[PDB]
Order: C-alpha cells, then structure tokens, then sequence
C-alpha cells in the first residue's frame, strides 16, 4: 500500500592500504562544497556497501583511456563527450540507453570522419546522478532537487529528503546501465555501418538535409572506400564508449574507489564508479576536497571553467591536479559563453600552454549558454552553442594549439528542450517534450546537427 | 539499512506470442518459491524494465557458436559456482572463477583443437531445486539467494520476492564486470597461460602435467613465431548462464526482439543461455514449454532414470525446428552408469537427425556424503563420468561435445582428490560452497588438463 | 665489331598430355591470323626452351583473378587495364617499369574510390611485344614492324626479319618485368598513402589541379579516415597488379601453355606468359586459332570490338568462349570511337546480355580513337577518349548493365604522345617526347587526370 | 640457335661511393673467372640496366629481420642447390627446392618458438670457387654456370662472359617464379604441413618424428581453435641469396638507392643477401672491401683455420656502424673441430659489442670421398656439427642464430645417411649435384626435426 518495494542490504572486503588511507583521509579532510546533507552514521553505512560491490569500471580500462586521451591532448585524437544533463533511475531504461549510446555513436561517426582522426567517446552515463545547487529551497519552495544520487525529482518533501540508500540504488543503477552499454556496443550497436544508416536516415528527413548531404556522402563513399580497400573491418563493428560523470557526492566517489593489481605498474588508486569524472563549477574550491580528491585518483580528471576563471586559478590546476605532467591526464573544460570565450579563453590557454603541461582543452558550449524561455522552460540555444565551439576553435586556430574536443549534453529521445536546428523548436514546441530532470538537451536530431556542423569546423 | 525502488506507473506480444507464453505458462511448474502473486506480481513489473543482463545479438551469436559445437567442430565448457551468493559476489570471487573457468578454457582449447565456446554459470545462479522441503535442520531449505538466504534460520528461509530483483541487481553488475574483466586484460590468453604455469610449478602433480603444459606455451609461442599474435588473443568471450528455474524471474526478464528471418521472437535476456534441471524438465511441465518459447539456446539436464523415447520427445519439442546447437542434452548419470545408459540414449536422438551438442555434467551424478558430515565429490568419480563419456561417443562416433562442471577460483576444500589429496577430514577447513562442492581452482585445471588428454585420444 | 653479343640456348620436360595435345593440335589447325613468317623448324627450336622455362604466372594466381573478374562481371568490381601500346624490350627497364606501375597504381587508388568498389589492376606488361600489322610494307619502304617478340624497331632490313630467338628474348624480358612487378607491388610501392601522396603532388601542380582539387580532398580523407577508425592497414601495404598482353604470337603463347596441378581442381590447361590475355580485333575471326586458343585455356580472356561488331558475332564469341556459363570468364572490350559508342555499343549489350553469360563490358577508348596529326604523328586526342568513356557509361546506365572496366594505353613517362588534357599538348608539342612504339598513350599526366575525370563518371 | 641482345648506347655515384667501390674493386680479387675485359664490360653494360632481381625496400626489411635474429629473437635458415644450373632451373626444381626449404621452415619455426628467416639459395648460385684450377679429368676446373659449362670438354669450360648475362637470366625467371610461388598458394603453412605429415607417414623413421609432427599439428590447430588462422598464415616471404663470388656480376647489379637516413647507398640488387666465401675471404681483399661499400646483409664464412682476432677485423671492417644483423658469421669446422674451435671465437667477437648472427654451415665442414668415387656427406657428421654449434653457444649463453644447409626437393641420393641410410652403393643412382652433395627432400627434412629438438633443450 506503499507503491514502492524496499530492498534489504547485506562482509567487507580488506581495507585499503593504511598509508593511502592516510593520504585520502588527510586529503578528504578539506572541506568539501555542495555535499549532501545527510547523516554521517548512514553515510558510512553506505560507503561501507559500496566498498565491496564490483566496480563498474576497471583500472586495466582506465589507464587505457589515459592513453588514447594523452593522443587527445597531443592533438592526435578528438574528444566526444555527452549524455544526459542528469540520469534519473526511473529512465535508465533499455531503449534510453540504447538511444543515449546510439547518439553519441552518430556523432561519432561523424566527428570521427570530420576530424580526420580517431574520436574518444565517453558518455555522460553510469553515474550522473547527483547535481550542485544554486539554491537552498527551489521556487515550490521545497529543500533543492539534487539529482537521484542524493533525492526524489518528485516535488514532495519526503521525496527531497537526502536519502543515502540512493547511494547504492545509485550503484545498482549505473552497474545495470554499464553492463548495458558494453554489451550494445560489443554487439553490432556500434557497428560503423549500421550507425552511418542511421545517419543517412536523418539526412533523407531532416528539414537541413540538403545542408548535410554532400558531407554525408562523402562520408558513406569514404566509408565504402574502406570495404573496397579490403582493410580488415573487424575494428568496425565495435567501439569503445567510455563512461563519465561529474564527481560530486564524495560519499559515492569515496566509496567506489580500489587499488589496481599493480601487475601492470605499481598500485595506485583509482575511482570504478566511472572511466573519467570532472569536477565542476562551483566545487571546484582549489582548496577543497573535490581538487583534492581529483589529486589522489589516477582516473583522468577535467575541471570545468567559466567565466570568473584567472589564467593563474588555470595554473594552480594545473600544478595541482597534473604534477607529473603527464599529457591528457587533466582537461579543462571552456565554458563562457558564445559572446565571451573568444575574448576570455585566450590568456587561459596560453598561460596554462607556458606551463609545459598538456591539457585537453575541451569546449562545453552548453553551461555557458541557458536562458529561460517566455514559456517557462529552461532552455540553450542550438546557435548560440553552435556558435561558442565556433569560437573555441578560433580561439585555438588562433592560438596554434589544440582543441581537443566538445562536452556536450544530449539524448538519443526526440525531446524538445532546446531551441532552434533544423527542426526550429520554438519555445512553444518546449513543452511538448520537456522530459530533461535538469538542464535541456541536444535532441537526437539536434546532437547529429550539431556534429555536422562541428564536423566542418574540423575542416578548415 | 536497505533501498527503496518504485513501481512503475511494455511492448505488447503478437497475439500468438501472448497465447504460446501464457499457455506455457499456465502448465504446471515445479519447484517454484511459495511467495504471493501480488508481490511476485510487483517484482516482475520492476524487472520488466531494468536493462537485459544480456541482449538478443549475443545470443544469436551464442547459437552459430553452439551450432559449431553441435557439428562437431568446437567443444563447450559451461564452469561456475554450483549457487552464486549475493554476499560473495565480489570482484575477488567473480575475478577469479572468471580465471578459473578460463584457465581451463585455454587447457582445453588446446586439447580439442578447435574453439571452446565458454559459458559461465554467473550473473543469474541464485536460485536452486530442492527435493526435500524441509531441510537437515528442520528449516526451509534454502533455495538460494534469489528466494530466500542461507543463514540458517526461520526468518532468512522465509521466500523473500524482493529476492528477484535483488538477484537482477547483482546479476548486472557481475555481468558488468565479467564483460569488463573479459575485454581488458583478464582473458589474454598469454597471461592466462602465465596463470597456468605457476599451477603447473607449485602444484603438487605439476610433473603430471607440465609435459602438455609446455606442449602449449609451444603452440602459444608457435603462434608469434608466424606472426598472427594479434587481437583476437587479448579476449575472449564468457557467456552468462544459470538453469532457468524460477519463471516469475525469466518471465521478467524476457523481452521481445526481432528476428532477422523477420518474425520477432522472445529471447529471455537474463543470460544467454538456461538449461532445464533434472526436477523441472516435466515434458508437459512450465519449464519445457517455457523453453520452448524463448529463443535462447536451451539445454537439458539428463537423469539415469531417462529414456531413449523421452530424450527424443525432448528433442522433437525443444528443436522443433531442427536448428543445431538450439538444444544441448546434459548427461549427468554418475561414471558407474554413464557407459551403459548414455548410448541407446545417443543413438534415437542421433537416429532423429536433429544434432544436438552432448555435454557432460559430471558433478551431479556424483554426489556422496562424508562421514565427517560435508556433502562432497571425489575428484576421480567426476574424471571418470567424463571419460566414459568420451568412450560412449568415440564408441558411436557421435561427438562429445563440451562439458559442465561445477568449480571456483577460491582455493576451497569442497571436493575429495585431485594432485591436493582434500581428505574428509580438510573438508571442514574452507567448504565455502552455498550448495554443491565445487572444483576449486586446481582442481577444474587439472580436469581441464585430464580432460583434453581424452581429446588427444 | 657487331655491337650486340649473342646469348647461348640450352633437357625437355615431360610432354602435355596427349588427350590434350590431340585437343590442342586439332585447335591450331585451324588458320591463324598475322603470324610471323619465319621458319617453322626454327620456331619449333624456339619453343621447346620455351615450354620447360619457369612460367611467367601461376595458376594459382590466375584462377584469383578469374574470381576477382567474376566479381567486376556480377557489377561489384571495376576492372583497370593499362600500359604501354607496345613494350619495347630496351625500355623494360627499373625506372620504366616502376614509372608505368606507379601510374596504373595512381588511377587505381582514384578509380577505387570513385568507384566505391575494389578496382581489379591488370597491367599491360611483361609480354605486349607483339602487334598486328595492317600493311605488309611501311612507309619507309620496309617489312612491317611487328614487336620485339617479332623483330626489331630500328629500320634497316636486317633489323626487321622475323627471327624466332625472339621469342626467347621476349621470355626473359617478360620474367624479369614480372618479377620486378612482384617485388615492387610486395614491397612500398603499392602502398596506398604513398600512390596518393604522389597523387597530392600532381594536384599541387597540374594546370587543372582545381579541377581536382575538391575530389583528391575527398580521398585524402577518407583516406584519414581509415587510420581514424583504426582498420587493420595491412592491406593497405600491397596491391596485386595482373599482367596481361594481347595473345597474337601463337608459337610464344603456345610455348608457355602448362596444366595445373589438379590439386584445386581436375587439371586444366593455363596460358602461363600473362595472366589473362586478349585477342584484338584483327585476329579474332571466329573459325580462327586465336579465338580457338582462347577456348582450350583457362585464363580469362577478353576479344576487342569495333564498329563492324554485329550483336550476333558478339554472342558467337559468348557461346564459343563461355560456353560455361562462368561469370567473368569472358571479357569484351568496346572501342567504338566517341562519335559511335553510343549508336553502335546498345544492341551489342543487349543482344548479348539476353543470352545468360556474364561477360565484363570493358571500354577500350584508345583504339576506337587514332587520328595523323598535321605535324605527321599519329596521335589521339584526351577529349575524344574521356569522351568515349563517357558514352559506354550512358549506354551502360542506360541499359541498367555494369560498365565493367576500361581498357587503356598509358605510360609513367612524361610523354607526349596523345593531345589535350590538362598539359595542353599541342600538335608541336608532340614532337619532344614521342617515344612510343606504336600507340600515342596516354603520359603520366593523362592516365590521371583521366582517372580523375573517369571516378566522376563512377559517382553519377 | 641463340639469342642475341644488344649493348646500351646510369646515375652517376655520389664522388665517395665512386671512390670507396673503386678502392674497393682495386684490391685484388682472388677466384674471378678469366675472361676478357672488353667482355666483361660488355656483358655488364647489359646488365647495368636489366632490372634487378631485388630491390631495396627488400633488403632493408630483410635486415630488420636479421636484427631479429641476432638479437635472439629470431632463427635463420639459408638453403638450396650448393650450384644451381640453367639446364634445371625449371619450375619443377624451383618448385621444389622452395617447398623443400618451407617444409624446413615450419618445423623450424615451431622448434625455435620464434620466426624464421627465410633464405634461399636461388636465383644467383651460379659461380663457385675452386682450389685447384684444373680438374680431376684435366679439363678446366667448373666454376659454376655464371662462368663455364659442366659439359666434361675443352670447349664448354672456356670462361664465356655472355654466362654473366645467361645466368642473370636465370635469376630473374626462378627469383620471378618463387615470388609468385611463395604468394600463390605454395607457402600455405597448412599446405606445407600437410607435405610434412606424408613424410611422416611413408618416412622410415617416420617414427622417430610423428611425435614432434603431431605436436605442430596440434599447434597449427590451435592457432585455427583461437581464431587467428589468418592472412599470415597464406605467405612467407623467401629471400634470394648466394655467394658474391663474381665481381664482375655483383658489380654490375649494383644499384644506387636512397636511404631513409637520408644519405644515397649502393646495394646489389643481384640478391638479398649475398656472402664471401673461406677462399675469397682475405681481408684486404676486393670481396671484403666490397662486401663493405654495398648496403646488403652480409655473410663470412668462417673456417677450422680462423682465429679470433680475425673474426673481429672482419666484424670491425663488416659492422663498423654496430648495426646488429648487419654481419653473420657462418662457422664451419666439420663435427670434429667444431666444440673446441668456436667458443673463443665467439668470446672475442661477443667482447666487442658488436651483434652478429652465429650461423652453422654444416655442409661445407664435412666433406668426404665415397669409395665408389662421389663427393659425399654423412648425415651423421652434419647433424653433429649443428648439434655442437649448439652447444657451444649455450654453453656462452650465445645465441645460435641460425643455419646454412645444401639441400633439394628432388628425391636425389648425393649424401650418405638419414633415416634412408643412402649408400656409397646408391649414391650413383641418383647424384644429380652440379657441386657438393645435398641433403634430398627426406634428409633436409629429417635434419629440420632434429635441428629443432636440439632447439627445444
Ligand atoms: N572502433 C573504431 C571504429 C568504429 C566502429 N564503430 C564506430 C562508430 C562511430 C565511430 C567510430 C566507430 C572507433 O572507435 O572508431
Ligand atoms: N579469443 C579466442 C582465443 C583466446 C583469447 N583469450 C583466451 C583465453 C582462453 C582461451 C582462449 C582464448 C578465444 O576465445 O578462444
Ligand atoms: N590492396 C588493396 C588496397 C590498396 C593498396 N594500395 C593500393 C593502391 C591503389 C589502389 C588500392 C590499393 C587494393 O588493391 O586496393
Ligand atoms: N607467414 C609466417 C608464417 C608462415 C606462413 N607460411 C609458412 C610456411 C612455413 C613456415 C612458416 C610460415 C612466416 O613466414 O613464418
Ligand atoms: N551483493 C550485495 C551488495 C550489492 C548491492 C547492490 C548491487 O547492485 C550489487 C551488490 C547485496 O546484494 O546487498
Ligand atoms: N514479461 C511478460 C512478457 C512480455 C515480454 C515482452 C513484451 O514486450 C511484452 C510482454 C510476461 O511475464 O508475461
Ligand atoms: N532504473 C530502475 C530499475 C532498476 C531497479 C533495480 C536495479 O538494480 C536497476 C534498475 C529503478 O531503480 O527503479
Ligand atoms: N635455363 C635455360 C632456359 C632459359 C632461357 C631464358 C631464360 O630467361 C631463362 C631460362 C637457358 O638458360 O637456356
Ligand atoms: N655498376 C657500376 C657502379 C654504378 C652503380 C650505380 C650507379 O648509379 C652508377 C654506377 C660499377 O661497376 O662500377
Ligand atoms: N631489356 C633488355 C635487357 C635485358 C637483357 C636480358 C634479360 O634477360 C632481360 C633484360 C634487353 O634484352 O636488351
Ligand atoms: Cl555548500
Ligand atoms: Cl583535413
Ligand atoms: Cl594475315
Ligand atoms: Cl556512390
Ligand atoms: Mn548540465
Ligand atoms: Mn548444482
Ligand atoms: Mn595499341
Ligand atoms: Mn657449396
């Protein structure tokens, strides 16, 4: 008479090394923004659970990223990133995720022919779970959706209540959500040639067809090039989708993290919640846990920056969380906004290019560029984002450094909560599909577009 | 504490789908947890969303595999714990059964010469048949985790329904981290290989095997020395299956897809393979028509007690289609009987046509008691079912077709022999199992390397 | 005292088998066209070296192309057949040979992905040292010149007697060609990156390198796009480049007939000088040896067309050469001429194509186009043979047959022997490289940016 | 009849090389043919524009392989006629001779657990040395093909430099022939294994062997069971080789080509891979001097009569730049000398830093007379000589780098031994060498079995 069904909860495995214990207790000490409310005794609790599940990644796969996004940050490959603004448990479904991964793969293909070299994929997926707040209370006035990692998106207070059992109900989610995207891409989900048949689906029917065709079809004649060539086309049927999310409940973070074999190099520690997390906006406090907890972790880290960022915040990073200098393993994320990040990314770049360090210079065009509509409706426009990687390519073309790739937030779903492209969303259309639980995203349609148009800027 | 996960507030069936699957289901099913319909009802509504453990491509994929095997022209290995546990499944235990199995797989590639197609009794054997309802204790027996827990008291037996997605939940994330472990380093076949060296030093019978442990690293090593030591070596394959005991579990995960031939089918997309046990296979039973109507390769377990005709009938029903490699037959029949009553057995199902793959299941069979009180296996009694199962089929020349076994990477003492000599006395030392006794590491090797001796023969 | 040096001849092998030999010498009974007049018992010298020699092909390598060929028959293949109109045995020489690979590989690579198919390279080399004349004397007052299998180019009588250790020569000529052709296509020549970076530097530089500049982008691309996507680039390494040459010379084509091992197959009986060989258009007549030696043989054969072709001739030459029905088997060549491809081609196809065979429609747009240029060198004109190209597509497309390949005489020298193109050859021109002996063809230049103009025709 | 070709009427040598090969030509020439200059210079002009048997891009790759080898990681083998002939260069002999070779190869490969490089003695064998200038019969001494005629008369052993042009000629067509053989099916591992296992059968000491055959089949079958049974597997790459004994041929197919260093080098494109012989090895000699100027893989034969401190002139003057694979050193002593004589040679060279490839010429050693009059060798003396190569190079920790045998695919009776046990009786059945005995089909093969257990110890 509840609606809902409790599920019970268990052995521990060994403890980390106490010395990196004290290394990570030392470091976890800082304190720590926007962490959920909840109490410490349930948290450990939690933290206790997670500690022993299998991890959703593995470190064999993770220093396997570093490698290919150091041929990022050597601008050697292109970095694709994208998912949900936030997943919500009760939308980690079969066909989203499909979606979700059969979007990403489109631009893929895409950006991967545009490039002219290798694409790193990694999804917002598996984890994104948990978001920062502006606001104590939100305008129903109730205490701040924080994404299912900490709450309920349902407006009733006992939904808001920091729950920690979403902690593991987070765990179970992204496991599920993993294991689902390494099976569809292992199977022909991520074949090239069915991917591009979707693509050229989209070009027989967007309303921007004509502006697409000729690319697409470039495309598919250099893709038919490779079967006449008779390369071998296993290492077409199949692609690697990496998974990322934004580390931010510590708890969560905290508790996913192992120490690799070690058979491989000396044992460090990494985070298995996910392939790579990046750290954001407002809890990026060089002083505070979440830079220090960045440090600890051999998970390639990025930092997102916007507009406040000082060239000299930039180095301080990038001395703190890339000591080594060991190239892709930090990226910095441009988010200004179209009309600013061709005047304030510049001195960033070149100051943190001085350093000796490379760094993934990624464009996030879409947090610098939400506006509420006259609907209602928080909304981005797909010019004005468009128009910023337009600019952060300027600034790097400019600059003779590399630009190592978009951030970006999408769906694979035909929603319609972002405005403008090809199907000209206007701000009544929003309501019809305003299924995003947080910041609006690239459609299907809209993320294809949108690759085609980066695509292009590729080459110039 | 404990989490709370909502009820959803789904894809209709072809008219036939909806009448084949209730007409299946409607049948009698044995074994099945005692829990209420409304509850059961909830759970299944739940699982009819999360996101498959396995989807259809993969088992598809699974089929040309097994069809190979059932032509006679790959060898199946089916390995795992006899009753996963939600409380051990761990990256430890999970990391290592998935060594484990493919250590063996490596052993015995070489022996077959040709692909073992690697199944893994994982991600989903959580739920067991009892034939006594009331255990030694004068509890519930425990039918594994997916219905009730171990912990021997009133309370844990009680048939829990929050168990099927619990089990669904733990089922993800060991096929997440098996599919992980098997794509990265874990399945190289060189360090693999590297794994089964250090056995052959410090085991005890390493002299015994050692001679085929180096004729290996010499194929290995052959392979380099031509130049093709590429991809195809740093990976390889483990399929997640269980016996598809409990339906309102498979009932749940099952999910619609389309079929190239066009028609679309209902795969079960909670492993890529089930198998019938011995005590649910009732011809006109749920679980035989169940099986019937999932796309997923099925196998059957066989009993001493069977018969030419019923095997058959199995046959004619479960393959209906005539489709090798749909329908494994399972023999388990212990190594006194398995010699007599296995051929007859061979020969009508051979007569039919119908190619099935013959496995041997030589733990079932094979069961005793201690006298110190553990429920055990002697090492040389599980050889020898495999052996006289190789006989029966060199005898017909029909093809021996792949093996089940029941094993761990844990250094357990659950089974008797093998190079370590376990003693009814050790037994009492780590007898770790949740049911059967398993195979520990050393010993599923070295059946592995006793095994592909019967295939060089 | 006599400027050349006379080279010694030679332990025979077992004889053909007299069931075949019964079958062959009742074949060549028959009357041969434009043999050469010398001693019968010289000949008879001549070829019993030739029939216990290492063989210049393998069957096994034939009965691949015969599959590859099959492959252009079914439409899903392209076939590329080019090199010198005549092969002089003091020009097979590293450079020369390099120079005309080079070129054919260079088309190949443009004619691939125009094509969108795998392109089929057979080379007119190691062996196209024989002609047929039309006039028993020259201009010059002399016994035609009839190829160095024949005699010599030089014109003084002596020089021009038919002499049969020629034959011999023409051997050895061939098998070093051959094995030159082998070791350069297994080793970089045929790389891929390297025939286009040269393809890049025509581009660079041709007069017309806007026209083709969009084009070579395109490939340059999809070219990236492969090592983008990560195909296993082996293949991309090493191209197989047949040889072929027209059988006129029966004694030297008789001379190097050899039975298989009938390990494959029951034994057959291979033309072992080339690996498929055509019979041109003044030899071909039906009750004639040349296309009865084109029947006993299991290479693929091609048979030349002109204007005087009757549908009902072509299907004779289908039901006597492809009696079998096997795709590909048979090939044939229209040369038309541009002003008559169009009109007289249609009927032939059809006729043809009513009958079950599968036969390669191959256009040969050089012979069809030869006119004497005021400056007295007999020439051809670029226009008029993209032209005809152009014409046996439209017939082609028009009657829903696949334009199976071309047929084309081109050389790596930059000569200037064929009029037009990009280069702008004028008739004056023609005088500072002539230096073919026989053909105008097509020079460096020509071949591509005919290639060029022909993967434009593929993607229509 | 004949055939006539006509004389030339050519990029000029960067002024070093010029220097440098001229140097080099200058010094005398031990063994070269006495024929006119004139001629000889006619003959080459020819020559200096025939295309070339190799090519660059060949050698460097064949280098980078030796490399391989010299470095430990790879095995080489070097094998053919002792003198091939223009009367039997046919495809039959090529054929076989390249599938003799192969056959070795493959249980060579298996035997090492590393590649092997492929060598023959193809396409260019044509000039030998000769100690005593006028023959057994009286008549002028047979150096081979590339100079004078077998024929056992005045007229045939008179020094005819069109031979110079012949036997290019006869390059060309085998050198054309194994290329398109060693592409086509010839060189199908599985196709040669196949060959292998007949042997085995009908062998008389198929016995001996079948073991170490089946434990191939099994690796081969292995490799097909992992799903790696490839491209690779379709080809091998045969490398043409021969003693630069004639200068007035190596010079001749010299050819200027550019190095990816940058700087242009000369390499004779008349082989792949060309050495001095022990008669034309003097170190001040034109051969050494011009083994120096040409960029090919080099090899010395090395004799019972050579001392340490040579064997390190020759890898300081051969190796200067320390290029590992640059320099192989070919011993041969006969069995008898072998075990003392080398180690200290290899100890000196070793001391230098300089990696050669230590090869065993087994053949060359242990020559003896029959009594029925033959030219014979024993396979028992051969095998020895190898086998204590061997262990003279374990025994340093050395690596025995490879082998240099006289065999062909003809069932020939030219030595004496082997599992057929060929007499001095039956020597004079079939004795079809132009040269020294060889090794037939069965004893080459025979010898790679036994090579590659002493390469399992
Ligand atoms: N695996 C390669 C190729 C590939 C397969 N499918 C793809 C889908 C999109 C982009 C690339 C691919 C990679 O990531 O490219
Ligand atoms: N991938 C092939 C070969 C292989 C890779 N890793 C392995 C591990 C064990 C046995 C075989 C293998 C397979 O699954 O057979
Ligand atoms: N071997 C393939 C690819 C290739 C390599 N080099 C080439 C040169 C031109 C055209 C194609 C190729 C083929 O014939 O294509
Ligand atoms: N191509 C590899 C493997 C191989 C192919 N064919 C062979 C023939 C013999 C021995 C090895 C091989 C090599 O040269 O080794
Ligand atoms: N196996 C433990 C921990 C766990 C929790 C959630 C999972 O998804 C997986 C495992 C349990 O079932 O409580
Ligand atoms: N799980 C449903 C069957 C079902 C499966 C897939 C569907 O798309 C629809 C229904 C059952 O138990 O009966
Ligand atoms: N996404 C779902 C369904 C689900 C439930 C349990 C899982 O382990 C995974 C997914 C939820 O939590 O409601
Ligand atoms: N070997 C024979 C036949 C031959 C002729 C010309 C060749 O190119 C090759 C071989 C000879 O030398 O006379
Ligand atoms: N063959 C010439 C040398 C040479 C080689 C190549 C050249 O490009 C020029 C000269 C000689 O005997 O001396
Ligand atoms: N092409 C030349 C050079 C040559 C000579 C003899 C050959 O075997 C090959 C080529 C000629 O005959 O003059
Ligand atoms: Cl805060
Ligand atoms: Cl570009
Ligand atoms: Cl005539
Ligand atoms: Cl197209
Ligand atoms: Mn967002
Ligand atoms: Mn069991
Ligand atoms: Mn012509
Ligand atoms: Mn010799």
């Amino acid at each position: 008479m509840n609606w809902t069904v409790d599920i019970p909860i268990d052995p521990s495995l060994p403890p980390l090394p106490t010395d990196l214990r004290t290394r990570l207790d030392a470091a976890l000490a800082k304190p720590a923004a926007q962490q959920p409310t909840w109490p410490a005794d349930q948290a450990l609790a939690m933290r206790t659970v997670l500690e022993s599940v299998p991890p959703v990644t593995v470190p064999s796969e993770i220093v396997r990223l570093q490698e290919q996004l150091a041929q990022v940050a050597k601008g050697e490959a292109f970095l694709l990133q994208g998912g949900d603004c936030a997943e919500t448990f009760m939308d980690n479904t079969e066909p989203h995720i499909r979606g979700n991964v059969r979007a990403l793969l489109q631009m893929a293909v895409v950006l991967t022919y545009g490039a002219s070299m290798p694409v790193v994929k990694v999804a917002r997926i598996a984890g994104q779970y948990a978001k920062p707040r502006s606001a104590d209370i939100d305008a129903l006035g109730l205490r701040s959706y924080r994404g299912d990692m900490i709450n309920g998106f349902a407006p009733d207070a006992a939904a808001r209540e920091h729950d920690p059992s979403r902690l593991v109900r987070a765990y179970a989610n992204a496991s599920a959500a993993m294991n689902l995207v390494r099976a569809l891409t292992s199977s022909g989900l991520a074949s090239l040639h069915l991917v591009h048949d979707w693509n050229r689906e989209f070009v027989r029917t967007s309303p921007a067809g004509a502006r697409y065709e000729a690319l697409a079809t470039e495309i598919d004649r250099g893709l038919r090039f490779m079967s006449a060539c008779g390369v071998a086309d296993r290492n077409l049927q199949t692609a690697e989708i990496y998974a990322s999310h934004e580390a931010l409940v510590l708890d969560y973070e905290r508790a996913m993290l192992r120490l690799s074999d070690g058979d491989d190099g000396e044992p460090q520690l990494f985070d298995l919640s996910a392939h790579t997390v990046w750290i954001g906006e407002r809890t990026r406090q060089i002083d505070g846990a979440h830079i220090a907890f960045a440090q600890v972790i051999a998970n390639p880290v990025g930092v997102k920056l916007g507009p406040n960022m000082t060239p000299e915040l930039a180095v301080e990073y990038v001395e703190r969380l890339d000591p080594h200098n060991k190239p892709g393993r930090l990226t910095l994320v441009s988010r200004m906004g179209n009309h600013k990040v061709r005047d304030l990314l510049p001195p960033i770049v070149e100051k943190v290019q001085a350093t000796g360090h490379q760094v993934i210079w990624q464009c996030d065009p879409m947090h610098g560029n939400t506006h509420e509509s006259s609907t209602g409706f928080k909304t981005r426009h797909f010019d004005r984002i468009v128009d910023e990687v337009q600019g952060f390519f300027e600034v790097h073309r400019a600059l003779g450094t590399h630009p190592g790739g978009i951030h970006v937030e999408i769906t694979g779903e035909n929603v319609t909560e972002c405005l403008g492209g090809a199907q000209d969303i206007s701000e009544t259309d929003l309501a019809g599909r305003y299924e995003t639980a947080c910041d609006p995203r690239l459609n299907t349609q809209q993320s294809l577009e949108l690759a085609f148009l980066v695509a292009e800027m590729l080459r110039d």
